[PDB]
């Protein structure tokens, strides 16, 4: 209550409570993920001899990246918001489109997730910041004057400290973000001294999102503090932590969770320290009776490859009357494609908090969604719910399957109907508009390459009535 | 009789004793089985040799994951009611796709449901709360006021204490669930003090359903109780418990059944040490044979992990393979789904009972437009889950196809010898169609079809044939 000081301290506390534990228990898990991945010496190669370090967790992540590349990166409609059906084509996919044109192409691109993976598979944590600038050169016609925006980063979550008691995004009670803030960051907020810590002062900066009791009241929302040396901070009533903290598999109530590293660094180690004893005992028979080594020691390396396939892409190779359904049916149920779940559910959260920083207030400028013409995108509503089923283990029927399933069986079904029933009498030009549409989003062009839809219009009333009861 | 200060007494002592037996017992158990999937060392692993531990039951959950995934999150259809015939279409269906839409992609999607199987395959019991909460945003059109929801949270069964006596959801007198409920929570019940246990006073509370005699009269119902520190409580009547204590095998009587760890373990131990004492044995001579029938064995090992759950040795072990093989070998992890389905019946049917007292005014996204308020639907008292799993339940993959052959064949057939309206004519060909159309993944929209009787129909069956 009335906390003003106070506040400062138990942050400061907590601050070296998740420097303790996260930076000594992850940095120690995330840099034995590093010194396993960049295939340098464990550390037990004596000198003299050959200390062969073979990568395999690299070839995991050049294995698990293509796929989550492809699944995600196709199309704008990888997560929808499955609202009402009324106002669906007018909020829905217009917010859709809005959302993700403004992260495709206009936060970044992927490289941003490329990076978030990397930090849940090798640094054992993928989290981000999300926050808002300003925009300026107004006109001085060119009026761009406090157009804000909003934008998310990597946060290199070694430089997000916070408490293992958390789990998921909304359970961390101190959420410690840790930047540097330089000396231009210092003149720009005002303070014209500066801390422990010539324009390279090197300064730290930490913000955190906590909540506390400093009014005497009840239940205070989250405040953000500039906590940064305990000097000038900025505090303000936070709305929504910015943050997504993956975990890469799904582990059980613990807030870091384990790294693709942890389920393959043994195999590594194993594959490693084998080739090098063979190739060990090839130099104790070549420098010289030592026993040799047959060819079916290099055998087991066959079944460590296999072991490395199993353990999340199960197909050994690249991929492991009716040319095999779904492409194999998604590879054979991939675990990767379970991950993939995870991450985009986990991502729905993610949508819903930049949704959230631009329907306060992003600007008033419109959408390039196949056409002209978008309103101000400062007042839409959440829906509170993200649907993106259709891109994974779910129904997520993909493009080269359902494509040329619907084409060859919506083409053989339509013929059929023409040459039988016939065009109008069974489904009209209306509907096999739509019927033929799945091949045209399918085929990549929807809107303005194949515009087919003749509803009712100038064109539709000489091109399904004039012409065809005329002649 | 007369009962104010000893129920709290009573509710103690019980969520003691089961604290006691329930941590105790259930806790080694999973605490066991967290051990072996983990893979870290069992222990015995001294220091100075490699203390490998070859993860055997990782490969058994992450092959049971992706079936269930499939056999339970795939449509609306998952469970549905099997009423009277008469009230088929006006509630049966309805309530179905009125479930399944509330529970996927709006009751957390299907997490909730790999969390239940976590808790009923390492933490050896698979049980969930479900309860009620409200609404908010008023006019201050866009009236929402006291809008509520009911929606299921996993209980993370060490917090699900419970006498063992019960074996079944609607057997245990006692059903304790230890929450945190901090001061917030403590703040907007209206206690304005706390107990022994700054914001951060990590407060525990335990929420009991108990059924106790308090008014000296003849059989009381359920009651939920508040016990959180020997302080306030929150009684109220219950009608229903909301959990259903999964234990992954059908397991003989008992409350918490035998984990899918308690019957892999063998094999990863066995796998484990051998490994291990293989390359040891490979060190020792190194550093100064053995045969290769050693590896030979871990084929042995790895077919006793698949018959003890998933039964083929490889991931599947004219006709075109009818069924899928026999419905996969007729897998034991099948059976598994199938109890996982009669237990998850209890809890759609604790969710419609909860949706049916009061949820909402708000109207179906069920395959059309038009759905009056779920306040007063049917439970029908049986839900009918039977063409999923072990039963009928064939896959769609064998299904479709087969169907869909059939259907080609003796509509030409009929067509070529019969006729087209003399035999089972346009109207019933809809339907005909309309389970390949069905199977193919969208229901209404993409193939329509209706044709029944109507100004399409009229000259779409009835003058566009008998007057050409």
């Amino acid at each position: 209550p009335m906390d003003d000081e106070q506040v400062l301290r138990h942050l400061d506390q907590l601050v070296n409570d998740a420097l303790d534990f996260n930076s000594s228990e992850l940095s120690k898990q995330r840099s034995e993920a590093l010194k396993y991945y960049f295939g340098e010496p464990f550390g037990n190669e004596r000198p003299g001899k050959s200390g062969i370090v073979s990568r395999d967790v690299q070839e995991t992540v050049d294995w698990i990246m293509p796929s989550l590349m492809k699944v995600f990166t196709s199309g704008g409609q990888v997560v929808k918001y499955e609202p009402d059906t009324a106002e669906d084509v007018e909020q829905a996919e217009q917010e859709t489109e809005y959302v993700n044109y403004l992260f495709m192409r206009k936060n970044e691109g992927f490289k941003v997730m490329f990076d978030w993976f990397q930090d849940t598979l090798m640094m054992k944590t993928g989290v981000v910041k999300v926050y808002v600038e300003e925009v300026l050169k107004p006109t001085f016609i060119r009026k761009d004057k406090k157009k804000r925006e909003i934008k998310v980063l990597c946060v290199k979550p070694e430089n997000f400290l916070v408490d293992r008691l958390a789990t998921c995004i909304d359970d961390a009670r101190f959420l410690c973000h840790r930047e540097k803030y330089t000396v231009s960051d210092l003149r720009l907020l005002g303070v014209p001294e500066d801390v422990i810590e010539e324009a390279n002062r090197e300064v730290w900066a930490s913000e955190c999102y906590t909540l506390l009791d400093v009014d005497g009241d009840g239940i205070s929302e989250l405040r953000r503090i500039l906590y940064v040396g305990d000097y000038i901070i900025s505090n303000e009533p936070w709305d929504c932590r910015p943050f997504a903290d993956l975990n890469a598999y799904r582990i059980a109530h613990k807030f870091h969770g384990m790294s693709v590293y942890d389920k393959i660094r043994d195999i590594q180690e194993i594959r490693s320290v084998l080739m090098r004893n063979i190739m060990d005992n090839i130099y104790r028979t070549n420098q010289g009776e030592t026993p040799q080594l047959s060819g079916e020691v290099y055998g087991m390396l066959d079944r460590l490859e296999a072991d490395r396939g199993k353990r999340t892409g199960i197909t050994d190779r690249t991929r492991g009357a009716a040319m095999s359904v779904n492409q194999l049916m998604t590879a054979a149920e991939q675990q990767i494609d379970l991950i993939a779940r995870m991450f985009a559910e986990t991502g729905v959260k993610r949508l819903f908090q930049l949704l959230h920083d631009h329907a306060i207030k992003y600007q008033n400028q419109e959408e390039v969604f196949q056409l002209r013409g978008k309103w101000v995108a400062v007042n839409p509503a959440n829906w509170r719910e993200r649907s993106d089923l259709t891109v994974t283990v779910g129904i997520g029927n993909m493009n080269k399957d359902q494509q040329m399933l619907h084409l060859m069986r919506i083409w053989e079904m339509a013929q059929a109907v023409v040459g039988g029933g016939g065009l109008g009498v069974l489904v009209s030009e209306q509907n096999l508009y739509n019927i033929l549409k799945e091949v045209t989003e399918n085929a990549g062009y929807k809107d303005p390459d194949r515009f087919w839809t003749n509803p009712n219009s100038p064109e539709a009333l000489q091109a399904k009535a004039i012409r065809e009861q005329k002649e």
